[PDB]
């Protein structure tokens, strides 16, 4: 290709804000997002906070009528489509609703649509399904519903790569650009796994923090006292557009997306390597894919879960992959005040990291009060650090061993 | 590009057989793959047939340890996966594994599972749910487990697009391998929804045949009698490879891959537009794609899923696409003996589609007994016609009008 991809528009629910800006204001304030769960009665389990979106009012977007028929998490995916295509001001006709497609992924998508049905089932049989239940539930109807309400004919689809989703979304949805099969491309990821099945399924293997004490404190990457994740909910959506014409409409441009890498660790189905060489096979292939040189990382937006395991293999990664300017670059985790998205949080955090080109400022990582062993990297521990930031890299590693990396750069 | 892809191993589970040739053998006689559902009581339900995988032993790929934790769709989607693999003859090693990745989709995923682990979740609470439980279930876990297996460290993701999953997992791995970022990827799709959720969730819709009196009769594509589809479970896998790749370690190449569309319809959640516009623009893009003429299609295998409005449509965009050349060109529909295989359906059905380039056999349409208004094309009716095919356009549609096709051509 010649063809160049950039951000014209952004769009978010989160823990933090009911978009963008809010959510962004939280973060440089590191605010946490994480509370007690208010929805369910949490008293019998071990787990009973998490990051909820708070307030949102579907009928913002969609009537009551449309609004029923969907799972939270396709609601969450179209609140943040519909606020990213607004965001950008492109305006769709004739002459291009072809050249528009939609990749919004979802780890597990309708999961609270699929409980409340199985109940229906199995107390009064099968003929209390709703109707609605399949296209209610299943992941590819983010792509689905906002192509039929905004009349979207180019490429329409769906990845479901677990916590790596939303950056396989937005990193497949810039290949079609950059191939000629669309001009513009909303993409990105949601998710609504905050119901008895999810927490219950989480919790049963172990994986969330139990810090029921001090939930704002539980989310802690890189901590020695970090005890497993911390779910949270929400939807994060970016429009990415060929580079002429995005020019050509006089759009406001965010930053260029440069680089996309994946990779496999070939593994395990849950743990990195403690190397984590998979993360660093990934990386270097987005930074190959993008032209650049580790040298020329300024900003990572980390995984970085609050997971024993996870945590440290993506450091031992970006020190393999950085060499000594891994002591240069900033590297901070926005999980620590927004907590796990799932299938959102590639999302959300590119957006983290447009927005950190934008404002030439690092996020913090905060809760991180005693550095694990070997975590002695700037963190940007505790307050958001204002720097220079050219090139700006997020990863997301998923279940599987699934791994990607998107590499963002300032626009000139 | 320059970088050409061909299909180098092939494995399927599906009603019709366990493997490639004994499914092929029944889809060249004409054979149902149809019958009353065995493995739950149905006699509350509507509709108590489908097409089921039958005789399947998961001991012949994982132990009995590993299978237990897995819901069905993985099961099944691994014994393809495991099966093409071994047909490649394909040895991975250090010099190659980062360059093999994976991309298995599924339209809905471990819904029995989910199903499973309800029950227990509402009679026992959540502490009796599985810990196996997220990662036995989620749609990326094919994938992963794969990678796991074999060691394959390249790209690894998983598309869910309804009933187009299978057809857009295999042109985007075909991407992945033009763009340079594998050199094989291990690419379909896997289903198994018949379970109660699934069942009644089609059902309730009333989507489903309802010919409980003559199973093998009720999948009718383009018949004027048709009442809906036939639900039906299963697994495809392909092994794509690039070109020179494929060559130096001399492997039997069955066809190659030359085309790859996307569209959608932006019209309704569950039905096409009559016309089959989009199904139009999406068959031109694949052609477009691999630099053909419709003039040089010869066979099509349809979506053609036994709906009155899905089987109409998609004549009308052949028509449209193919104008005169419509009546010379050969189309079918394999779901009148698969049934319709959910996002495995364009992952058989590419398997088909190869072999009918292998055999130079349009495979048939049974059950064309009455062939609707405008239904006037050569669709194969009851026995499979030998002919000159040189290539072979496969197309797959799906919830939320999400549309892909591939084109394949005889190897010279
Ligand atoms: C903790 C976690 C996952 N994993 C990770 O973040 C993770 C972190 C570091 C390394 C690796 N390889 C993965 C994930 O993929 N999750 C998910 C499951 C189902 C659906 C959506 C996401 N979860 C919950
Ligand atoms: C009947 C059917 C679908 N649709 C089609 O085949 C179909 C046929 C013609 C036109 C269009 N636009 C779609 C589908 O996408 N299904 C599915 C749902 C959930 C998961 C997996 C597949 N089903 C059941």
């Amino acid at each position: 290709s010649r063809r160049r991809v950039v951000i014209t528009g952004m769009g978010m629910l989160s823990p933090l804000g009911l978009d963008v800006p809010s959510s962004w204001e939280g973060i440089l304030a590191g605010r946490s997002g994480i509370a007690p769960i208010e929805h369910m009665d949490l008293s019998a389990y071990s787990t009973r906070f998490g990051g909820s979106v708070k307030g949102f009012n579907v009928e913002e977007y969609l009537s009551a009528k449309e609004a029923r028929k969907l799972d939270l998490f396709i609601q969450y995916g179209l609140a943040a489509s519909f606020q990213a295509v607004r965001d950008s001001g492109l305006e769709v006709t004739d002459a291009n609703r072809e050249r528009i497609g939609v990749s919004m992924g979802s780890g597990i998508g309708g999961l609270t649509n699929i409980e409340n049905n199985c109940r229906s089932l199995f107390e009064q049989g099968p003929r209390r399904i709703s109707p609605f239940f399949v296209p209610g539930s299943i992941i590819n109807m983010v792509s689905g519903f906002l192509s039929i309400h905004l009349g979207l004919q180019g490429p329409n689809y769906a990845l479901t790569t677990a916590a790596t989703t939303g950056t396989h979304s937005i990193g497949m949805a810039a290949r079609n650009i950059a191939y000629g099969e669309a001009d513009v491309m909303v993409a990105g990821g949601s998710e609504m796994a905050a119901c008895g099945l999810g927490l219950g399924g989480f919790g049963a293997a172990r994986a969330l923090s139990t810090r029921n004490d001090e939930p704002t404190r539980a989310s802690r990457p890189w901590d020695r006292d970090r005890d497993g994740f911390v779910l949270s909910d929400g939807s994060g959506a970016l429009v990415l557009e060929e580079l002429e014409h995005a020019r050509a409409r006089g759009a406001r441009i965010y930053a260029e997306l440069v680089g996309f890498g994946m990779s496999g660790d070939a593994f395990h189905m849950t743990a990195p390597p403690e190397d984590g060489a998979g993360a660093a096979r990934c990386m270097k292939n987005a930074l190959r894919d993008a032209g650049l040189d580790p040298r020329q990382v300024d900003y990572i937006n980390a995984h970085g879960t609050s997971t024993p395991a996870g945590d440290i293999a993506e450091i031992a990664a970006v020190k393999s992959v950085f060499g000594e300017h891994a002591h240069a670059l900033s590297m901070s985790s926005t999980k620590s005040m927004t907590g796990h998205l799932l299938g959102a949080a590639g999302a959300v955090e590119a957006i983290f990291s447009v927005l950190a080109l934008r404002d030439q400022v690092a996020p913090p990582t905060i809760n991180l009060d005693n550095p694990d062993e070997g975590c002695d990297l700037d963190l940007v521990a505790h307050e958001a650090k204002p720097r220079k930031i050219d090139v700006a890299l997020s990863n997301s590693f998923g279940f599987g061993g699934t791994n990607g990396t998107l590499v963002f750069r300032r626009f000139a």
